[PDB]
């Protein structure tokens, strides 16, 4: 009936139009060490955050799930400030990034002491039911991620703990797949440990452009997300054209009730500011929160997708997802 | 004649008896993500920190070099407070940990933008001559680290950036070698890039029992450091007896002006508290800051090492390294 947000519990019946995967703040593990030259300009970040939030509300968005990992600059207190100033419902997460590019030394160590999984589970429980640090803010989703072509042994501890925290709380699990791989695998592993398919969102599915891969994942009964619209070139990612084609093939097969969309934007980059080289800066031109509403959805309508299906993805699916 | 401490420039000839490598605080990359169950406890951490500084004091230590990497919990301000309640001179560093136990994603990204090396140099330069964050405290040494059996491309970035900064500033470079490898390699790589050998210290040299390996490293004219006394248990990694036996050989061959000692203790672990399995635990029972003065030095004296060589290592060498 309710889900935890940065401002406290909110009736699931009130989430409304939802972007399932966006980042107000984000930093690659290691930015913390570049504090001297890559300081966090609080007020400016919030200005940028707030504008982004306002651009979403301008298109009907009422809720955003910001799944920024514990080791990537998660900052509930800052999210709360954005929520207080915009009225936007913001749901944060608990979880670590994938091994390829996260901060694994800490828990790899506890793995030697043979307590990692229990410690992780203890962490998920605490952030899901008591609060994150001394902020009083609880996380609404468990964030998981796997590497390219494999779910490492390090990542499996997080998956097992996730399934266990989910059995206990009925918390939603959101995942990150790397370069269109491991979708079916993530679902199988999570289900094999008792996780509830109706509470799982396998992310970055748009990373694979072969519908049989999607169908193979959809068969486990989970939700999947085409959440990187706008990201082009970088990460051997596909194109928005390919994304649409794949999405169209699924919508026509009748999978609308298992599909969600988002951009996966990074509104304020943590650490030192950088600028992307000419070639890529161009292909990423549409990587912003208004992209789905200004370019993608109009495109889907010309292709015959009707309003009822769009509402199912942006309002109905999130509603079902967050309610047992 | 002066060196930067967490309390500003101090005169080199006033450093006195020194421990070249100790950590008041340390946390493995990822500790930050476990903030909820592993919150930092100021008051208490400060109690252990100072108590540790007081025990060192009992034995004549007036100066400690705390090279905690930027991504491993370095906290100049905290160090600053320990110095105030003890008077003890504390020199901190600027640098990142090696690939395996560090937070590589952040600078791996800049690397793709062909800017890592130059950014790292910018960071070193900034922390050695202006201040760390808004602490006003300048680092007094650059910390470098390489992995087992090799200096990866990620690590060579910091080495190059480090040689470049040593030239322009005359700053000391202190290193970490993993499992007794790469000492001669690191020294060669740094010298072959302009660094000054009398301003370098190859660390964890006590990691290799073969005295020849040391002769190789010492032949470059650099200082080496047996800085892990007390650490035994990696089952295959050096015991103190082997360390002593190796120290004795090199001192007897006349290499006293190039050697320094320490424990590499971690006084306050960052993240959630833990406990070593009883076999290892009882085997690391001498890993504290008094081990050198209560066991090692007495044992070296019982083997014929004269008071004047001990002073050369503890006072004369640190004075020469930093006097430049
Ligand atoms: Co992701
Ligand atoms: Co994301
Ligand atoms: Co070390
Ligand atoms: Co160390």
């Amino acid at each position: 009936k309710t889900v935890e947000t940065v401002l406290g519990p909110v009736p699931v019946e009130q989430l409304g139009k939802t972007l399932i995967h966006e980042h107000f703040l984000f930093g690659y593990p290691g930015f913390q060490g570049d504090v001297t030259r890559g300081t966090f300009r609080e007020d400016e970040a919030l200005r940028v955050a707030v504008e982004a939030a306002e651009k979403m509300k301008r298109h009907g968005i009422q809720t955003v799930v910001d799944p920024t990992p514990n080791d990537c600059g998660r900052n509930p207190a800052f999210l709360r400030r954005v929520a207080e100033e915009t009225g936007l419902n913001i749901i944060c997460a608990t979880g670590y990034y994938y091994e390829g590019e996260g901060a694994p030394p800490y828990f790899q160590f506890r793995r030697l002491l043979g307590t990692a999984e229990d410690d992780i589970y203890d962490m998920f429980m605490a952030e899901l039911t008591e609060g994150i640090a001394d902020t009083g803010i609880k996380a609404g989703v468990i964030k998981l991620a796997s590497s390219k072509g494999r779910i490492t042994e390090y990542e499996k501890m997080f998956f097992r703990a996730a399934a266990r925290a989910q059995k206990e709380t009925g918390a939603v699990i959101i995942t990150h797949t790397q370069e269109g791989t491991m979708g079916p695998e993530q679902a199988a592993y999570l289900l094999e440990h008792g996780a509830d398919p109706k509470k799982i969102v396998i992310g970055h599915m748009c990373g694979n452009t072969d519908p049989d891969y999607h169908r193979k994942t959809l068969a486990y009964g989970v939700y999947i997300a085409f959440d990187r619209f706008g990201i082009q070139g970088m990460v051997g990612a596909p194109t928005d054209e390919e994304r649409v084609r794949t999405l169209l093939a699924l919508l026509r097969d009748g999978y609308e009730k298992q599909i969600m969309l988002s951009h996966d934007t990074v509104n304020v980059w943590l650490g030192r500011p950088f600028t992307l080289p000419e070639p890529f800066a161009e292909m990423m031109k549409n990587w912003h929160v208004e992209h789905l509403f200004v370019n993608i959805i109009p495109a889907l309508k010309n292709e015959g997708i009707r309003d009822e299906v769009l509402e199912q993805m942006f309002i109905g699916n999130p509603a079902a997802l967050f309610s047992a």
